[PDB]
């Protein structure tokens, strides 16, 4: 007699989902994705073709990522630990171009963020370790991958970090927002 | 060179998958599903409509489950702990009717099993806890759910468990193979 919750964020095309969880004498059960319910909430058809799975230590930051062609909508969640997850609008024609929203997603709260094509995405690990799962609307295309650097001074993203983040080299070498390839 | 691995089991429609895992000083990354790679391995198109997530304590056994109409193919894996996973051929006309295959799937080995429509499915938890994920080709339909009891004496499933399993009331009340609704 409860149900899945869907809430549009300050940038309305980004949606926060919360599944209905059933507990019992064995442990728990929930639907982590349902095509019908998801499409009703979004307002249009979306099909996914790839699922990705990462594990990251405390302080690791991955992002800010997007594919400029073969763009990927992303439905993301955390199945171990806790992350702060961020979406940045990179559509030049949008009234919220260059704005961002962020939410805490954890194994415990079971919250998910749907981040459509046209956005950049990243997360930082708050717990000892985190494992992060996501579904993508199109395939990996390394030639089309682009990166904006986490601490870009125009975006002004407030990551909850204690010391310097642990970054890959590609991410450490991300471009400035002012130099970045953006969507129409 | 390394890549995704796929191996047909003794009932050849059941496929054991193992992803290629990329490790670095942050942790790891892998594709847990890729529709191209999957369809190429099984030899036909597939569409998944629901993802499910459960948590279960040591000794818990769920199964043996199937839907007789709106039948669901299932791609299953473990993201925490270890289970013994079982697929049973319930297609009365099949040359392997009433046979079963089983494999150990764990968070660490990352193995997955593809169990097509027409099979019954079950697993037993061997670790402190296990979290089990699965994708389905059709939606949950409780009116069409059926169950065969875990210890049916004709199927003769060799569960690698020491003491008795913990079952739900539904699963304790599973039908005998001899009395069960089967597929043609
Ligand atoms: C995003 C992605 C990465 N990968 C591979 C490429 C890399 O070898 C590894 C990790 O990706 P990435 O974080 O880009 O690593 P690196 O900083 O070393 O380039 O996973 C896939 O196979 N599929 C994918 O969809
Ligand atoms: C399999 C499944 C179960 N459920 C619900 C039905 C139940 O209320 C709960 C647990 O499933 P189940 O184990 O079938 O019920 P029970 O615990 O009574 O044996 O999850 C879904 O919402 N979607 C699904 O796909």
């Amino acid at each position: 007699s409860m149900s899945m919750k869907a809430t549009r964020l300050a940038i309305p095309d980004v949606i926060l989902f919360e599944p209905r969880v059933f507990g019992d004498d064995r442990g728990f059960f929930f639907e982590s994705y349902n095509q019908r319910a998801f499409e009703e909430a979004c307002g249009h058809p979306v099909s996914f073709v790839q699922d990705n799975h990462s594990r990251s230590a405390r302080g690791v930051l991955r992002g800010l990522h997007y594919q400029i062609r073969q763009a990927q909508g992303k439905l993301v969640r955390a199945t171990l630990g806790e992350v702060f997850d961020v979406a940045v609008d990179l559509r030049r024609g949008s009234p919220t171009f260059g704005q961002w929203v962020g939410e805490r997603l954890s194994a415990e709260n079971k919250r998910q963020m749907w981040i459509p094509a046209g956005f950049a995405h990243g997360f930082v690990v708050l717990s000892e370790y985190a494992e992060f799962l996501y579904k993508t609307t199109d395939f990996w295309a390394p030639e089309h991958e682009r990166c904006i650097v986490w601490n870009d001074p125009e975006l002004k993203i407030d990551w909850p970090l204690q010391d310097a983040p642990l970054l890959s080299e590609k991410d450490r070498q991300g471009k400035a927002f002012a130099d970045a390839d953006c969507f129409p």
